């Protein structure tokens, strides 16, 4: 059993924890509760073992995706903040952590994926996805190329299938139908089209992944590329002198870019609910609890509105969030996991030609 009288919180190493540990320290120093931060490998899969026999830690921060799966199995606690708490951050970041109409995770952290240029090569990225083709004609010309990015996960090609109306699970009154899929509708099928007609026209290689763009973008081989705050790290060593911003649009849509939340849950067999509960509302989801955190490793962009106005005089966080609030919640439901295989196959099989646009995308609908 989890012992009382102290909280033990589980984050992963990718993140501040010794940040976050430097927060338990002001909660240790006034509450006289102690509090320890460990990172453990692989944490995501020890939680629900454990948590399972009313033990592990008893706060978890991870990527909201996976509290549906512990929401499911009942490890988490239903969180109570008040109202206004809740008005302190933005609206769709408690989207994010609601299940089954309960919430059961404290908002964090936001990531989605931001058009990333160089501005040597290219001072003026382009605003729409239409006129991406001429743009790499005239640097073909000069030997570059226009763009290149992961055509293998769907995370990165979906942002442009998604624009003109395709869609995972319909979200209406803060429940999923998992009887209403939406990835061989008109709108999903223009922007797949778009996509398989950029690798036709020679724009594009469907056998591009994550390694082969990022190595490119960072040799200033090609002048854009699509990727997530975590990438940001490895380009400040390129010394390619860089920006982020807003996705193109396509047919005067936003792109619309899935949005990963990182959360913190309270442990269902927790008997410190209440100390957690004071621990992340009253200092760490405080200006001065994420800059403790964002000091040690960056959090990106953060659901917290007052800090989120500091942090986004760095345009490249204000883009994070402005692609951000354009996209959608990653849905929660186990359903979830069918569908991105599905649309990892048809994104796939549509680019090498293996099926069309409307045969992939059919296949995917079941
Ligand atoms: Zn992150």
């Amino acid at each position: 059993k989890i012992e009382e009288g102290k909280l033990v919180i589980w984050i992963n190493g990718d993140h501040g924890y010794n940040g976050l540990a430097e927060v338990g320290k002001k909660f240790e120093k006034d509450t006289g509760i102690k509090v320890t931060v460990e990172h453990p490998d692989k944490l995501e899969e020890k939680f629900p073992q454990v948590a399972a026999t009313g033990d592990g830690p008893d706060i978890i921060f991870w990527a909201h995706d996976r509290f549906g799966g512990y929401a499911q199995s009942g490890l988490l606690a239903e969180i109570t903040p008040d109202k206004a708490f809740q008005d302190k951050l933005y609206p769709f970041t408690w989207d994010a952590v609601r299940y089954n109409g309960k919430l059961i995770a404290y908002p964090i952290a936001v990531h989605a994926l931001s058009l990333i240029y160089n501005k040597d090569l290219l001072p003026n990225p382009p605003k729409t996805w239409e006129e991406i083709p001429a743009l790499d004609k005239e640097l073909k010309a000069k030997g570059k190329s226009a763009l290149m990015f992961n055509l293998q996960e769907p995370y990165f090609t979906w942002p442009l299938i998604a624009a003109d109306g395709g869609y995972a699970f319909k979200y209406e009154n803060g429940k999923y139908d998992i009887k209403d899929v939406g990835v061989d509708n008109a709108g999903a099928k223009a922007g797949l089209t778009f996509l398989v007609d950029l690798i036709k026209n020679k724009h594009m290689n469907a056998d591009t992944d994550y390694s082969i763009a990022e190595a490119a973008f960072n040799k200033g081989e090609t002048a854009m590329t699509i990727n997530g705050p975590h990438a940001w790290s490895n380009i400040d060593t390129s010394k390619v002198n860089y920006g982020v911003t807003v996705l193109p649009t396509f047919k005067g849509q936003p792109s619309k870019p899935f949005v990963g939340v990182l959360s913190a849950g309270i442990n269902a067999a927790s008997p410190n609910k209440e100390l957690a509960k004071e621990f992340l509302e009253n200092y760490l989801l405080t200006d001065e609890g994420l800059e403790a955190v964002n000091k040690d490793k960056p959090l990106g962009a953060v659901a917290l509105k007052s800090y989120e106005e500091e942090l986004a005089k760095d345009p490249r966080i204000a883009a994070t969030m402005e692609n951000a609030q354009k996209g959608e919640i990653m849905p929660n439901i186990p359903q979830m996991s069918a569908f991105w295989y599905a649309v990892r196959t048809a994104v796939i099989n549509a680019a090498s030609g293996r099926q069309t646009v409307d045969e992939a995308l059919k296949d995917a609908q079941t």
